């Protein structure tokens, strides 16, 4: 038993991380087969960053201007191509530890593991939700750019995030592995801000389910609410509306505990309205919204 | 920017995980060079247990009774011994993926990463602290036994924990990799009680420095305290004593923030006496005690 924020084992991704230097700029790339993927802003000086003409900056770069290091081995670059905000560097050597992988775009409210790297060396691993405002609550310093976010399903790595930037309020923005930003963000040194965030109602209910499965159950009550009457209180507190698809997605946790979603909703309404009165749920004194229903099932059934 | 509960990358440990089976029981083993380490209770059934005589039960096992699988390769067991509560199984093959490593016994308040495994297959990585009562707050289901805790120093993996058992209210116990339990626990099927836990004071101060490094400053007051006057208040709220050694260990964070340790103690004293009054620190509504000073410096620096 017990319930913890849990990342995927990162070994399959660690074997792909490399360092990419272009003149003065060093950051991280992802080496899969004979291609290294990284943020295109590797070609910029801070001069270029106010309004960078990436197409014109890239014309002035040769294969030779890209230093790619995997451990203590130099990889020779034999081709460069740009796709949206990502640079693809073709190398002579294919990554022999390339795992089975796909590039996917995660939806808001879904979770992934971040492998934070510096100089192409993994430093740490932690779990993030793609927020409704298309930011993540991460931990990234200078050199973290080109760090990736992923899910593992069996032997297959689904790469969903490459790190690009920090925003006021200490949150982070990046692109999918095709180089499209999540949210309205741009890869240049302009003032940008995240929109107002919302709480991911479906994820809070999943976590309440997690609590109950682990025997932390003091917040359960005999009361029930309609979906409409629940959503009246949710909207006031800046929680996403709960849809019938959310109620259906919570079906496995509801069946496993025997607590109906609309019974659980009466707990959550009381917690929103009256707070926790000095008590904790799974060691937290506030409502956690960064576990998906699938994250709870995976951890409580142990795959 | 941002501050997260962070684990070490697990790759170097993933390549060491194997499945150990003795008839009916399967759990995880750690394969380093030509030795597999696993909990000794892999030799029991329900038949035994409640209070098994492990030395006795191990006599009546043979090398061949240990099925060791590394992915879908069978390892040949050519030797076996018990050391405290772990089995060391000698195998015909050295692990090609053995990282540079040590075995260390960690102290209460120290943190480590857990790679939770099922059938020799890693499932997840998370960060833990050795509580003052020598339990950990883990996430471990049936089959998790033999999962290990570790720190990574540069290239070198320090193994500090092997998972053995669950205790009341969802907490966990295990041994070091020499098979000595952390705490007054035994690998018996019998009821055992943890002992009352306390807050790791040096770790709360470390995390208040993390808060200041990351732009959370509201809880700083303009007071200082003596070590003694601080501990008078700490002990009243179930906090570990803060030693001069803890003050000295908070030095680097002190210098990096220009907030003296005893000034930060005066801020914590006020937080214990008056509460947080519904405000958060680094996204938490209570005081977090599972970041060491080392963890704060590591994450804020590289
Ligand atoms: C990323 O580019 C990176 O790591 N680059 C390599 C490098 C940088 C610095 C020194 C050595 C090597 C960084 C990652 C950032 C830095 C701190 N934590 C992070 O997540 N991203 C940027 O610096 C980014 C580049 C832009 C998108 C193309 N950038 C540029 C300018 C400003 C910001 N943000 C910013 O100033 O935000 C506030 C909160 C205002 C400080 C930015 O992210
Ligand atoms: C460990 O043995 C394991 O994972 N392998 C055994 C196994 C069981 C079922 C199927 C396949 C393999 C487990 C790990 C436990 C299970 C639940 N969570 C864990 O972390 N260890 C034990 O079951 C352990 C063995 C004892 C030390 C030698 N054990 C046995 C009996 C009771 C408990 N604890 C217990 O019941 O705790 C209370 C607080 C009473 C609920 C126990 O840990």
């Amino acid at each position: 038993s017990g319930f913890r924020k849990m990342a995927f084992p990162s070994g399959k991704v660690e074997g792909c991380m490399v360092q990419v230097t272009c003149g003065t700029t060093t950051l991280n790339g992802l080496w899969l087969d004979d291609v290294v993927y990284c943020p295109r802003h590797v070609i910029c000086t801070s001069e270029d960053m106010l309004n960078p003409n990436y197409e014109d900056l890239l014309i002035r770069k040769s294969n030779h201007n890209f230093l790619v290091q995997a451990g203590n081995v130099q990889l020779r670059v034999i081709g460069h191509s740009m796709q949206n905000c990502v640079l693809k560097l073709k190398v002579d050597t294919a990554n022999p530890k390339t795992p089975k992988y796909k590039f996917v775009r995660i939806q808001p409210g879904q979770t992934f593991s971040v492998l934070a790297c510096y100089n192409g060396s993994p430093s740490g691993v932690y779990q993030c939700a793609m927020r409704p405002n298309f930011t993540i609550k991460g931990s990234f310093l200078n050199g973290s750019c080109g760090s990736v976010g992923f899910n593992i399903d069996y032997d297959c790595v689904s790469f969903c995030y490459m790190h690009h930037m920090e925003l006021p309020t200490g949150v982070h923005a990046g692109t999918d592995l095709e180089g499209n930003f999540y949210g309205p963000f741009v890869d240049r040194k302009t003032a940008q801000a995240a929109g107002t965030d919302t709480t991911i109602t479906v994820n809070v209910l999943a976590w309440l389910y997690a609590a109950v499965i682990n025997g932390d159950r003091w917040f359960l009550n005999r009361f029930t609410t309609t979906l409409n009457d629940f959503n009246l209180v949710a909207m006031k507190y800046n929680y996403e509306p709960l849809t019938q698809d959310h109620v259906d997605i919570l079906g496995p946790l509801s069946a496993q505990t025997g607590i109906a979603v609309l019974d659980m909703c009466a707990s959550l309404k009381e917690l929103l309205q009256n707070g926790m009165n000095g008590r904790t749920i799974l060691g937290s004194a506030l409502l956690e919204d960064e576990f998906t229903p699938f994250d709870v099932v995976r951890q409580c059934s142990g795959v």
